[PDB]
């Protein structure tokens, strides 16, 4: 038995897969979404625990299974959204800043003028942005209260959803994170594999209340008792995203997928040494096996399934699903283009002052149309990423992975197909982030090796592009002009 | 009485006055609208005369008068459409193509070419767009079976809707229209108020089908008596918009209106001679008395109600009136812009190539705030060719008078009274259009001076602005930034 705790920006998700990695029960729970002020998203590190907690115990319910059984435990959650508590309360100091958080920028903007911008892309393999971690802890440790000088000595301690549920879990006993969760966070350094006194300086922030550089696959301490039902080991603890690439067993140079939750991030393993890309995209590690680490090229893409939401938040379609209805009534959008921007742009743009932009409406613009629209631009966005990666050192991608919320719309990933020219494939176990963060357990702790994981991954489907290439193309330089009328939009 | 024809674009109203302007009853139908193509509009020439057929019977009978009672009949038309029939049956041979139609864009970029532009803009005060009647001829003419042999054959007759009425009216005794129909044409010097054979050369029309000429206040022969049971003596034709300026009773030169229906025109007197504007504007005739001309600037704007009617089409709304109740619930569009040209834009922009485009979605963007948009939309529309009028061969705009069917709405006005920073005021009979078609009708038949029309004129309320310059000119500015983003999305 193994269970998989996943911390997603929605909702808590709980699995009990087994040692092969097939699926036992399910319990998921959403939890409110804090919107201070536009472009700020909040999340209460209670609201959070009382999920992650509340499954845990529901899966082994739904399942009949007891936590003696368990032999690991496994760790995926959201990924840059960070957290300040005091370690003797355990208590937040103020809410969670989320990933999807636009607050930071002006930071950002200055701290590109000092010149640091090269200093930081060639060492975290990242760049300035609201969106890591890095300038998400400045705020906070420089605005609430009086919280910088308090964290000085050592009395407060940081942590991403995931040392702060090793936290929970453990009462105080173990306070670290795994090499990936900390990649995409500002201060890591990516070549010597633990954070660079340079860059915690370069932002002010103290080493005070920082978590510990644990390999994903090693210890991370025994769960509480009295929480589960029994002392439960945990050898894994994941980013999402790079667990969600491990489950899709990605293993190989030049593999890559997509996940497309809340927003869409498409990973490529790129082996042993990392891509310093500068078209726009990130460098990160996928995951560190007792030491050694795989890197990979990222693309991050801010919102993607919030694309339907928001035509839900304003009455376009009536539940989340029609989504697929109406866009399938329609061959085409009539030459509409959404570019669902709303917090700014990601990759491989990275543009704060981006917006959600509609294009070519005209009187017979229907709801069909936009329905497709939305569809099509996160498929073009991810296109825009794909696009990038394979001249950002590499080959043509010959197969595209997908997994996530979005990827129960066949109809989409039809379109996504279509419109990249290339296959798309499903797998049979759909909850990847999931068994990317069990299967990660089960191989710290021995039981299976990575080898054990690639010849255990199931094809479920594919879905095959019927788009002739001129058609595809022509749609494409449509988007790329519907992109350029969206930037900038921000008074900067 | 004064019986009045307004025969729009929607539909075909009927209203009977007492030789004081004010109503008695009113009666009104609608017609299919037709869209062969995307961009295309036409409307069957039968429905159309049908339904005003119908609508004047309809008054007489719900006031309970009969056509003996009715002094003069005071015709009024939407202002572009074409339309051409046999002489011999009257039997129309194609369907007519609508103002709103945009097929003719390739042949005003050919004729460009040729470098015909300049010519034309100083005999007509228009311009190359498919808007004005003159390509939709050359349209015909060039692609069905042999019209254009049998056009200049002499058998076949064209005219705008005013022209069609009257030929029904009159059971083609009388083929004729008036300078404000014919100065939307193409084909009429707005100086010498005649057709000019220059223009007709060069465009390759034949005389051979074009109607006669008479003054806003001549003689257009009478009724059959079959149609309303006595002949009624037909003393007014006038241009929908050039009415509503004459009901509005703006006759001193620097007063101008604003009527919104499915698009919104402006129109400013401009005195005893024409102004010709190369900054964006139109030039043309208010009306004629009796050969004494005056004339007016013009602002056209395509999509003023329809911003609406979409919403209302997508269902972000769920009627025309709901919009109100909606937008009034916020303060402000959320740095959301709608920029609602659909079928491209008019003035003083007059690019076929824009289109309709929403900026600056986030998140939280709500219905209200898209409500909100629309409405802010067709006001800014306004203010663009206030300006223009403005800050150009003018003084400055004192009050703008309203009517049509959006003025029925005060969130409306108030929000156009504020971004324009100017005053605007409703008058008390709302149906100024008609009411113009019979006061000029009534001129027509002598009963009335137009000296008589200013004097009577009442004003029910008006809007004051209630905006900081500052803020006015902060928006405008972000409004002036979207419509950049939304010229030229067609190609070309």
């Amino acid at each position: 038995f193994l269970l998989a705790l996943d911390q997603g920006t929605t909702s808590s998700r709980a699995i009990l897969f087994t040692l092969e990695g097939r699926p036992v029960a399910v319990a998921k729970r959403e939890f409110r979404q804090l919107y201070p002020k536009p472009g700020w998203v909040e999340h209460d590190p209670l609201e959070i625990w009382e999920t992650t907690l509340w499954a845990a115990r529901e899966v082994l319910r739904r399942a009949g299974a007891e936590a003696g059984e368990v032999l690991a435990l496994g760790i995926t959650n959201q990924r840059e959204t960070t957290l300040l508590w005091d370690r003797k309360t355990g208590k937040p100091l103020h809410n969670a800043i989320v990933w999807q958080d636009r607050r930071t920028t002006p930071l950002c903007e200055a701290l590109r003028a000092k010149g640091l911008e090269p200093l930081f892309r060639e060492r975290t393999g990242l760049l300035f942005d609201p969106y890591f971690s890095g300038t998400k802890l400045v705020w906070l440790l420089e605005n609430v209260p009086g919280l910088k000088a308090r964290a000085e000595g050592g009395g407060v301690a940081f942590g991403t959803v995931d040392t702060w549920l090793i936290w929970n879990l453990t009462g105080g006993k173990v306070h670290a994170t795994d090499p990936t969760n900390a990649s995409r966070t500002l201060l890591f350094n990516l070549h010597t594999l633990a954070w660079d006194p340079e860059l915690l300086e370069a932002l002010g922030i103290p080493a005070a209340l920082l978590p510990e550089v644990r390999p994903s696959d090693g210890d991370f301490g025994e769960t509480l008792p009295e929480l589960l039902g029994a002392p439960v080991p945990i050898r894994g603890v994941l980013g999402d995203q790079q667990a969600a690439l491990f489950g899709q067993a990605a293993l190989g140079g030049g593999e890559g997928k997509c996940t497309y939750g809340t927003g869409a991030f498409l990973l490529l393993n790129t082996g042993k040494r990392p891509v310093l890309s500068e078209k726009g995209l990130l460098a990160t590690v996928a995951w560190s096996l007792g030491g050694r680490a795989t890197y990979a090229l990222e693309g991050s893409l801010f919102v993607a399934g919030a694309a339907v939401g928001w035509l839900k938040e304003v009455g376009l379609i009536r539940e989340s699903a029609e989504v697929e209805a109406l866009a399938a009534s329609v061959e085409d959008t009539g030459d509409v283009y959404f570019v669902p921007a709303f917090t700014g742009l990601g990759a491989p743009y990275w543009d704060p002052y981006a917006r959600g932009t509609l294009l070519g409406l005209t009187r017979g613009t229907s709801r069909a149309h936009l329905a497709r629209a939305a569809l099509e631009g996160v498929a073009f966005q991810v296109r825009d990423v794909v696009l990038a990666m394979e001249e950002e050192a590499g080959v043509r991608l010959k197969v595209l992975k997908a997994d996530g919320g979005m990827a129960q719309n066949r109809l989409f990933l039809k379109i996504q197909a279509d419109l990249l020219g290339v296959p798309v494939a499903v797998p049979e176990v759909t909850e990847t982030t999931a068994l990317g963060a069990a299967l990660m357990a089960g191989v710290g702790a021995g039981a299976l090796s990575p080898e054990d994981v690639a010849g255990r991954f199931r094809e479920a489907e594919r879905f095959l592009p019927t788009m002739p290439e001129g058609r595809r193309e022509a749609l494409y330089r449509r988007w790329r002009e519907a992109v350029e009328r969206a930037k900038g939009w921000a008074r900067e």
